[PDB]
């Protein structure tokens, strides 16, 4: 479900940068809204390919900018 998929994400990123559930939406942009740092970003692209078995590339990594640009990628790839 695109709710299953948005739901794993939430909890990751929610982790990652002590962020609650409710404040993730989709056009919630990591650096812009989040207050992710660098380490965040490198952090969050290790946690998505660890929980979603995909492989980021670092050009792919640099376009995922927001939460549905993330859930995007992920269904795209599986
Ligand atoms: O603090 P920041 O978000 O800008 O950077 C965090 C990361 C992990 C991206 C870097 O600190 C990092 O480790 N970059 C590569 C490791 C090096 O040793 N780089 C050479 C100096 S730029």
């Amino acid at each position: 479900s695109l709710k299953s998929t948005f739901d794993d994400i939430k909890k990751i990123i929610s982790k990652q940068l002590s962020v609650e559930e409710d404040k993730i939406q989709m056009n919630s942009n990591f650096t812009k809204d989040l207050g992710a740092d660098s380490l965040d970003l490198v952090e969050l692209i290790m946690a998505l390919e660890e929980k979603f078995n995909v492989t980021i590339s670092d050009q792919d990594a640099l376009k995922i900018n927001t939460v549905q640009d993330a859930i995007d990628y992920i269904e795209k790839n599986n």
